[PDB]
């Protein structure tokens, strides 16, 4: 029953030192959240002899460098059970110390509560929200393979300093969340043979016993994506893991899931097989009794062995000598390919090749109306062929993103080759299907991975699809890229279900998400630039681009841009010592009216100066010389305009300004019909604007 | 090719119906042409299988949309909208031609996706997708539910409350994660009365699905546990008809139909690609339709006398059908006239007597009472007077205190467990971990009938389930949403956990109400508010902590219902004296806004305190009881959120202040957290002296 599951199968190599390694770290689990008295004990105590066998024999790494370009990747998506990776980062020599793990869940450690990116040496991704770290894994898969493209395309299959592993533990929770089914449907679909991934199989959850609410046959649903599936029963079937493991490493052509049956908790006397061996302290008691069990002393707390410890930091050198052999095909390769190792540099110091930027697209003002992503396509399709490191796509949506750099070819195997899409293995344009949550997280995983640069393409209404993922780039600081089109009532006909309101402001208040809206195809073009220079930092990106046509506008400026907001034309007016009379300040296609509304200013005597503000956040990064020169705080009189809800414009237009805005649902009518019945006209700028001088 | 638009009528199928059906894609091609934009593609193919539900497998009465008792539909496909509009024409619904020939203009009555309450007939919003599909699952839930409360020992099939749910689904559905998680829970649930098309059409926006799509998805809808038929052909109606008796005959296992289609059959150029999906045809390929269907090609919108007269025939049907419907419902109100009175209680909105006499009482200073733990004994105390009141939590519930007290669990006997025991017409809903699905299935229940859902989650994962939020204040329907673990106040759990941007976001939303209660007292006149429905009908979100705060002075179930109030004068007061100072407070951080008014008291500073519950609210109310609140003569003002700034500038204009968070927290109790990151009576003191001196 209980007894079935949790019987243990070892291979031929695994001594006693093996057995007492695995029940330290079931202990140390176990004493690490007794000590702190809040945390994630039960799933790192019966995924220790996977955690073990992945650490200690499967993956290739080196403990000393956490950096090294060939090691393989490890995803813990199941991020509550963060000691199952703190423990094997201790043990294995990873930088991880006896006093971090005492440390658990406490102001200011390398052991929060979740694992997080840049905190801990070895830890590849921020996890914690379940769903995130599997979906992104898949992201890192589909870069392994698109930086073989562009580092080592003529190698075979595993001969590459470049081939390895990306493996993933995942849990329950992670199987039921729909960024999982979205990402897993796409992994098969590009066919990912190095992703492998454990799911732990146990029957519980928080509600305690996963009946209640889960009863499909997760492994067959696998088999309907079209991955490598494999059962294993028992927590402490290391025989079976290892077989499961190199099954799925022989497996080239389909990513690999492999469901391992466990009991959660073991081997908890009381509380294993329970919803509270998952998310609280054991208590004094049930830590005594499994100390016992094990052959531990129940007096002494974080007890390590002397022969655990240095059987398990043997990892260290495994690890270097590793690196050397690894070091050896790498240096051949560099002197193989000297161009592409070249590359390689390039984009590891983060530099970008001399005039990268010099087919920039320009427009002249006046010209044709231009949609501004029409603006975006045209810019992507300049930079393509001097960037190999930009790739991406779009959520089903190419046509209407404008996201294809022209002339490109599709990421994929020949295989899934279309009537209107080539597709190769290293090819470059990506295609998510309508399953934007997952593009966000594979973006993530993308830039984790290596120096490559992605961009990932919807309407901005459907943020809200991937809005998890966005989220957690931004916490982790990463530059992703996500280009949000039709971005507001603009985009007519599709009524209010596609468009934003609300989005502008909600995405804004995201920490560290920098929102950026071009006011027109030249803006567009400077913000492309900027994003890529990486002018404003390294956290992420959303482009924010209209569906239907804008104009080309007098005053544009790629620093002023890259500043985020500046002065597109003060009124004239003026003279030394001039304030203007009243400040307009606008985004994206809003801009035009703050123009038109200062020429009927201008022709009543009014002076106003026009601000396009492409970036609030980079703007309020300014120092306040630069933005007082902007926006003087002398001028009071101040209207805002965008066809937002005016939520994030109040602080920056004050007590007596004025905003423009739309602060309900939209309707299914042409932009025109829109913009004028929502009072987006330059008579309503303009009129705001006399308001906000009474 | 093809044998797949090969036609077989079954034996009752005379000329007239291969007219009305060829009527159905033609006026889906003029109607498009029309206006220039628009979805036809679809319209087309899916004629035969829109025609029969319509026509043939529904029971419903086009002129009583409101009939409780019809079959229910769901186009989850909202972009083929179409395809229900010209049903509901066809079939005397109250569309008339002249709506068809205003598809996608200023206020018609069809607009581009359908829209709840716009049109008759509609019984949800959808466009957005993936929520019609992940809803009708919640609706399919509500029937079960509800026949429990109406005549629950009736018999398999012979009570007037049972009705079936059909759904149409397109590739995009099945791509969207919501979809996944609903599928999976709709197959625990086991709704036998729920039959979905899945519209497999080889075609999307990107043309051939092949490039993003490659799963076998019957297969996959096998593994969940769904009773699943492939029929082949968009003109197979024999099929179609077969796979629907099929389905209506399992009564244990929600039924799946993938029916394999071409789309835009039968323009002769456009069908079976991405641009018979999106834009009008062009007047040659709709010219080259009506030859090849035998119409004029000169002539636009025409629809034979002969085909109407048929397709009107429903109103006739309708009616019989709703007249032989009502001697059983007259039969089961004599027979039950107890549980009458509840449906009609229901339907009138209305709450019975003495329902809030037990609502729970706390005194202040009593123990620190967490406010989550407030809502989990209020829900106790109203559950057993409020038998429509249902719901539970997405894998949370010892988390979310959002089982009530001594309720038993809503599933098949089979899916019981040690923890929770499940009946059929039981009350805890168990999501497990599928918000995105929680939220979808939340306006499923509350559209399909007159109960009360609210759903559980950790305010956080908001996130996960925003498309369906937004979409329920869209459509201004009353669902709950429970948010527990608010702020950094949750603790170890950490910034993967903590929300910061959440209440300035959800606030963003046009129409959804955010409530942060301030102790376990408003947290009770909270509930009591939502209930009686005292702000009208739209969206809540309950934001609740996962931390014990004060029970405090001064709290009012009237002001509560208003949004915002007085909590206390400064003891200085003379009347008409203004205070000093006010501060505004909301949630937890209302203990900050007293505690402050202390110490500034004992420095000769008069202060108010406003707990502000419901921002929403209070916005809603006139400006006299806005301005006897918040008086615009004192400029002087403070905000105290454990969140953003963003939403609270336009409250305290220029010159007040602000104690916000604006960045990511960290992984440590919750006092530390709160002490580092300024959240002290000091720092709410030290800001209402600087905006007195500003
Ligand atoms: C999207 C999301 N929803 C909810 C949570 C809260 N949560 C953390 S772990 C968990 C479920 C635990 O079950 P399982 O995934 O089986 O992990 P186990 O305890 O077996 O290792 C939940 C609901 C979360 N982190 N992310
Ligand atoms: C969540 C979401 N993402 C994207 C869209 C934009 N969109 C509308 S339909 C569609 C895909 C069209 O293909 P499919 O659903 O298979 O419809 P079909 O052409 O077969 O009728 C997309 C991406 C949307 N409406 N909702
Ligand atoms: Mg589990
Ligand atoms: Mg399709």
């Amino acid at each position: 029953e209980i007894s079935a599951l949790t019987r243990p199968r070892h291979p031929d190599y695994w001594t006693e030192i093996d057995s007492a390694a695995v029940d330290t770290i079931r202990v140390l689990a176990a004493d690490a959240v007794q000590k702190v008295g809040n945390g994630h004990p039960g799933t790192a105590m019966s995924l220790a002899p996977l955690a073990y066998t992945l650490f200690q024999r499967t993956m290739r790494h080196d403990p000393s460098d956490t950096h090294w370009l060939g090691r393989d990747r490890f995803v813990l998506s199941a991020g509550h059970s963060s000691l199952t990776l703190y423990i094997q980062l201790y043990l294995g020599g990873f930088g991880l110390e006896l006093s971090d793990i005492e440390s658990l869940r406490t102001w200011g450690s390398k052991t929060p509560g979740h694992p997080e990116f840049r905190h801990t040496p070895g830890v590849e991704i921020t996890t914690g929200p379940l769903g995130q770290g599997l979906a992104s894994a898949v992201g890192m898969a589909m870069a392994s393979r698109y930086e073989r493209g562009l580092f080592d395309p003529d190698a075979e299959p595993g001969a590459s300093p470049f081939d390895h592993y990306i493996y993933v533990i995942a849990s329950d929770g992670d199987i039921e969340e729909g960024v999982t089914s979205e990402a897993s449907s796409l992994a098969a679909v590009q066919q990912l043979g190095n992703l492998i991934v454990f799911y732990d199989r146990n029957q519980i959850s928080i509600e305690d016993d996963t009946n209640i609410a889960l009863c499909e046959d997760t492994a067959a649903r696998y088999r309907a994506y079209g991955w490598h599936v494999q059962e294993v029963e028992g927590g402490e079937n290391v025989v079976g893991i290892e077989e499961a493991i190199a099954n799925a490493q022989a497996v080239t052509d389909r990513p690999s899931f492999i469901a391992l049956r466990t009991v959660i908790g073991y081997p908890a006397p009381n509380l294993m097989d329970t919803g509270k061996a998952h998310g609280a302290a054991l208590g004094d008691d049930e830590v005594a009794a499994v100390k016992k069990i094990v052959g531990f002393d129940p007096d002494k707390t974080f007890q390590v062995r002397e022969d655990v410890l240095t059987h398990t930091r043997g990892l260290v050198a495994r690890g270097k000598q590793a690196h050397e052999r690894w070091q050896l095909e790498f240096d051949a390769w560099a002197r193989r390919e000297p161009e592409r190792k070249a590359l390689l540099d390039r984009l590891l110091a983060q530099k970008l090749p001399d005039g990268w930027d010099a087919d920039l697209p320009h427009w002249e003002p006046g010209s044709k109306a231009l949609a501004t992503r029409a603006a975006s396509g045209a810019v992507l399709s300049a930079l393509g062929p001097k960037l190999p490191e930009l790739w991406g796509g779009s959520a089903d949506l190419a046509g209407s993103n404008n996201t294809t750099i022209k002339g490109a070819d599709s990421f994929g195997p020949p295989s899934i080759s279309t009537k209107e899409y080539t597709a190769h293995w290293y090819g470059r344009t990506l295609h998510f299907g309508v399953r934007e949550h997952a593009m966000g997280a594979i973006l993530s995983g993308i830039v984790l991975h290596g120096p490559t640069r992605a961009y990932g393409g919807t309407f901005l209404q459907f943020s809200d699809y991937m809005r998890p993922a966005v989220r957690l780039a931004a916490l982790m600081d990463i530059d992703t890229i996500y280009v949000w089109t039709h971005d507001s009532i603009g985009l007519g006909e599709d009524g209010p279900t596609h468009q934003p309101i609300e989005h502008l402001s909600a995405l804004r208040a995201i920490p560290r998400l920098s929102v950026v809206r071009p006011a027109d195809a030249n803006e567009t073009a400077y913000a492309w630039r900027t994003i890529l220079a990486r002018r404003n930092g390294s956290g992420p990106v959303g482009l924010i681009l209209t569906r239907q046509g804008v104009p080309v506008l007098d005053g544009t400026d790629a620093e002023g841009v890259a500043r985020g907001g500046y002065v597109l034309s003060d009124a004239g007016g003026l003279q030394p010592g001039e304030e203007p009379d009243v400040i307009l300040i606008a985004t994206g296609s809003e801009v035009q009216l703050a123009v038109a509304a200062q020429t009927l200013l201008a022709d009543n005597d009014i002076l106003a100066r026009v601000v396009s503000m492409p970036c609030l956040e980079w703007f309020e990064a300014q120092p306040y010389e630069y933005r007082d020169a902007v926006l003087p705080p002398t001028v009071s009189a101040r209207v805002a305009v965008e066809a937002g809800v005016a939520q994030c414009w109040h602080q920056l237009v004050g007590d007596t300004g004025e905003i423009v805005s739309i602060e309900h649902y939209g309707e299914s009518a042409d932009h025109k019909t829109l913009f004028r019945e929502y009072g987006f006209t330059a008579e309503a700028v303009a009129a705001a604007a006399e308001r906000a001088l009474d």
